[PDB]
């Protein structure tokens, strides 16, 4: 439960399952900046630039999607997952990230990537925290 320092994210992703036409090229951007700056205040900073983004749609993209980063970016840290409500999506981000390949996968929701508040914000951060802390 208690914070811990030391992290710092240089290499993630983020991989968009909602539609763009609903979580634009703006959101995700502005989405970002705001989470480099809390994280950063926070201590534990995340980087600004993710090595990868990229609109997906269905389950079944899941896999092929998280190969290629794993087979193409070293030293991936972190996959964030964008969902768009109640989604099978999610489970399969998870089979896939911690049973198949053992990468680090952190989902949010749509709603909170459209509009970021200071305390969705936070929340994220802390269970980014735990899971790379
Ligand atoms: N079945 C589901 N469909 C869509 N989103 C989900 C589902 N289950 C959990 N979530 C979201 O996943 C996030 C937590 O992801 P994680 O901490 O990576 O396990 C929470 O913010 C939830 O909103």
């Amino acid at each position: 439960k208690q914070f811990h320092t030391g992290i710092e994210i240089k290499v993630w992703a983020i991989a968009c399952f909602a539609p763009q036409r609903q979580c634009t090229e703006v959101h995700l951007k502005s989405f970002t900046e705001q989470l480099r700056k809390i994280s950063r205040d926070a201590g534990m900073p995340i980087q600004g630039q993710p090595c990868f983004c990229k609109y997906a749609q269905g389950a079944d993209s899941v896999e092929p999607m998280f190969r290629h980063l794993k087979n193409t970016y070293a030293g991936l840290q972190l996959v964030v997952v964008i969902l768009p409500g109640k989604t099978p999506v999610y489970a399969e981000v998870k089979r896939v990230g911690d049973t198949v390949l053992g990468m680090a996968t952190q989902c949010v929701q749509m709603k909170n990537v459209q509009r970021t508040t200071p305390q969705t914000l936070s929340n994220l951060c802390l269970k980014i925290n735990v899971k790379l802390g």
